[PDB]
């Protein structure tokens, strides 16, 4: 029914590994809501073939491109992983890290990847 | 400061895509690939997104700044916030108007990246 969701209502915070907080998954995305508590890391991954958009909603978070790559991201940024590039997060800040992640296509598969 | 190849350039501001405009809102891409179109609309008070299908894609957008009613067809309103997430599937009709009074804007990920559209009201 719903076509609407709110970040807040999706966010599933955790003590262990953050969790992926499903919003609505289809053929075409998987979308979905991350939430990192300071200190805590969204473990690196790879879609081999699909995209990952993330939109971040608040905080501010090193951002891992593999190969050791680190970069800054905070609220209001983009963060774009092609099929095959490592995506994964550590929040180094103060404030909760929360995003949209958008992965396309829908059955897009997932192994897990060295930051 | 730092700047990446085209591979690892990765990492996209919304304000630096943002493009304000007093005639219709300007579709600012960020991205485009077979996978996904990525794109930042802005919308001023009043403005209207207008309400399309996407006949074979889905279109997710996350809610920056502002607040709107969000267009569902057939004169179906709901209410989007910033922080909110709005998703048309495929044939569902979907646009918007800002309510006010903030800016409105958000990040459109279509997919697929091809993916083809119609105006429709319904």
């Amino acid at each position: 029914e719903s076509r609407i969701f709110s970040v807040d209502e999706y966010v599933r915070p955790s003590n262990g590994e953050p969790i992926r907080s499903v919003v609505l998954e289809t053929n075409d995305s998987v979308v979905v809501v991350w939430h990192a508590h300071p200190g805590q890391e969204i473990a690196s991954h790879v879609h081999p073939h699909g995209q990952d958009t993330w939109t971040v909603i608040s905080g501010e978070a090193e951002y891992h491109q593999g190969n050791g790559i680190v970069t800054h991201l905070k609220a209001g940024d983009i963060a774009i992983a092609k099929p095959g590039q490592v995506h994964g997060a550590m929040n180094s800040g103060p404030e909760p890290f929360i995003f949209v992640s958008v992965v396309a296509p829908g059955n897009a598969g997932f192994a897990l990847a060295e930051k």
